[PDB]
């Protein structure tokens, strides 16, 4: 489009979160419009088009549930949907509900300011648009600002330079190239086996080794799909009533109580079945360091037995941090890749990168000559997208400033001093610790219900109570401190961005309990919010 001067609700972001908000707000009888930087819908599945890109949550879980028609119609094809497929899904939903007529594309919001006189937001874009809106919904993502390390050589590299979160829209040809991949999180583990098949030589620059387990992907049986469809709302209600927003089995035992022989036998069953459910095999894997370590060691042994050169294998073995505290990764022929002659593991812990050079990468041991260099170096997560926008609350406080020692929220949904502003599936909430379609739908519903409630009662200003926000922040840190999550440098704590404050940013109590807390809050008239 071309955006309206005035609107009840402005939404930023046209991925999963913004599309649903735009959908539900129209149903609720509210004027609403979306501004999005990308050329089209999809959010992470529009930007992340690198080869091998693929979801780690089963296709049947990772999908919308607000529309029965969508659930009956869509045909998923495999256990874990590839990126192109998930993008076809999102295009399908966008077409079905005519969503694009409410979205300005190619447009980046740059500043937003709350106006105490009118109880409204004024939102500016990089095209010179100015929009006035009663409420502001930031659906701008969790993993939406690419993080490029500030390596000394970078702007001098004479080859082709890429980042997996901003991938060309036409396939890139690596045939006969020497190619370097920096980063071995889920992006790098998924991209490298694809590049390994085209490149003359592939150098995988690893820092901390991450734990990954086999995906065991497979065709989805069309019979099973037809069968699921008969009870689809029931199946999703079951997933909503869990810590993780999926059908993972919640292992009741402690990893410490079991004999060696029972532990091997349980873990081996998880490993053969494939997928991430091993994380919840015993109740204390994320709570107790001796529990965690008996599982970790099982995993490190599978890695040693997968790679034939034991020197290379040992370099791949994760050390230094508890299993499950960086995101657990699903791999498809990633370890086996290192048995190819043309694939090299460069351990940068023992040989740190000193600089990028015109021809390649220099570590303390040698220089590597490369035609292309792929950064799988992640995202300035959870706060990176909000921080790129000049957002100003009451008394002209900048959000960037209030949150400079870490995000401060009530329920993650709002921050005090910034009335009428909501963050979708961000810091202070379950967010990426659960299936994100479950986190996102529940936030979009709770916020849009809240906005409908304000118009219904002729209220115009919603603001979190400062003391409740402070209590909520404290609570989030205290329950996080009963787990091993804060022990490790991950994007969850911000420790991947130099200078970023190190605080575990997510609610760890599980989706289900959080959902309960949010319903209790709404049921009592939005206790902990002041409305006028
Ligand atoms: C490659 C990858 C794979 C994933 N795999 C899974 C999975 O297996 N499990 C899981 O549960 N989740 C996974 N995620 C997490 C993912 O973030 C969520 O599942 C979900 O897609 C987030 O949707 P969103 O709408 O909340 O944000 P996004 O998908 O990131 O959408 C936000 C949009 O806002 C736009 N935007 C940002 N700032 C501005 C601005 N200033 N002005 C205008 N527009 C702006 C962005 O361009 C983006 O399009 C994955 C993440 C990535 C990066
Ligand atoms: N399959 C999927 O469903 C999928 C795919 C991609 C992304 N995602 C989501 O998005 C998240 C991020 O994935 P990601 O792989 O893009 O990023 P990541 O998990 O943040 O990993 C970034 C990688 O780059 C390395 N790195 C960062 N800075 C570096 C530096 N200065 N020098 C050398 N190495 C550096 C990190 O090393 P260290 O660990 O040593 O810091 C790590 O190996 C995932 O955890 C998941 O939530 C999901």
């Amino acid at each position: 489009r071309q955006p309206p001067e005035e609107v009840d609700v402005l939404v930023v972001g046209a991925g999963f979160s913004g599309l649903y908000a735009l959908y539900r707000l129209r149903e609720l009888g509210r004027s609403v419009h979306v501004i999005e930087t990308a050329g089209d819908v999809g959010g992470v599945w529009y930007w992340n088009r690198y080869p091998g890109a693929r979801c780690d949550i089963e296709s049947i879980e990772y999908c919308y549930s607000f529309s029965e028609e969508v659930l009956q119609e869509w045909n998923w094809t495999e256990r874990y949907a590839s990126q192109p497929e998930i993008l076809r899904y999102i295009n399908f939903v966008a077409d079905k509900f005519d969503l694009r007529s409410g979205i300005t594309f190619h447009t980046t919001v740059t500043a937003a300011a709350f106006d105490e006189a009118t109880n409204t937001w004024t939102v500016d874009t990089n095209h010179g648009d100015r929009i006035r809106a009663r409420y502001l919904i930031m659906a701008s993502g969790q993993l939406s600002v690419p993080q490029l390390p500030n390596f000394p050589g970078l702007k001098d590299f004479a080859g082709n330079l890429y980042h997996t979160g901003n991938w060309p829209h036409e396939p890139v040809d690596f045939s006969g190239q020497r190619v370097g991949v920096i980063g071995t999180g889920s992006s790098g583990i998924q991209v490298s086996p694809q590049i390994a098949k085209q490149a003359a030589e592939l150098f995988v620059f690893q820092r901390t080794p991450h734990f990954a387990v086999p995906a065991r992907n497979a065709p989805l049986d069309p019979e099973f799909l037809a069968d699921l469809k008969k009870r689809y709302a029931e199946f999703r209600e079951e997933s909503r009533n869990t810590p993780g927003g999926t059908h993972r089995y919640q292992g009741p035992k402690s990893a410490l109580e079991v004999s060696d022989e029972e532990l091997v036998e349980t873990l081996e069953r998880y490993w053969q079945e494939g997928g991430p459910d091993i994380l919840a095999a015993y109740r204390d894997i994320l709570r107790d360091r001796d529990a965690n370590e008996r599982v970790a060691e099982f995993i490190r042994n599978k890695i040693r037995n997968t790679v034939r050169d034991p020197e290379v294998a040992e370099r791949l073995v994760p050390k230094g941090y508890p299993f499950g505290t960086k995101r657990l990764i699903l791999e498809i022929d990633y370890y086996e890749m290192f048995n190819r002659d043309n694939v090299h593991l460069v351990d940068t812990l023992s040989a740190p990168i000193e600089t990028i050079t015109p021809r390649g990468v220099r570590t303390s041991e040698r220089e590597y000559e490369l035609d292309s260099l792929v950064l799988a170096t992640g995202f300035d997560a959870l706060t990176g997208a909000l921080f790129k926008i000049d957002i100003r609350g009451v008394g002209n406080v900048a959000l960037k400033e209030k949150w400079a020692a870490g995000p401060r929220t009530y329920l993650g949904l709002s921050t005090a001093g910034f009335p009428n502003l909501f963050f979708i599936a961000g810091p202070g909430s379950p967010s990426a610790l659960s299936n994100m379609l479950v986190s996102i739908e529940q936030h979009v519903e709770w916020v849009t219900d809240h906005i409908a409630y304000m118009f219904k009662n002729g209220l115009t200003r919603s603001e979190a109570v400062l003391e409740k926000e402070d209590e909520w922040v404290e609570h989030v840190n205290e329950i996080a401190d009963e787990t091993l999550y804060p022990m490790t440098a991950s994007w969850y704590t911000g420790a991947n961005v130099p200078g970023k404050p190190r605080v575990f940013m997510l609610y760890v109590g599980g989706f289900h309990r959080y959902r309960q807390i949010c319903d209790e809050v709404a049921a009592k008239g939005y206790e902990g919010f002041v409305l006028t």
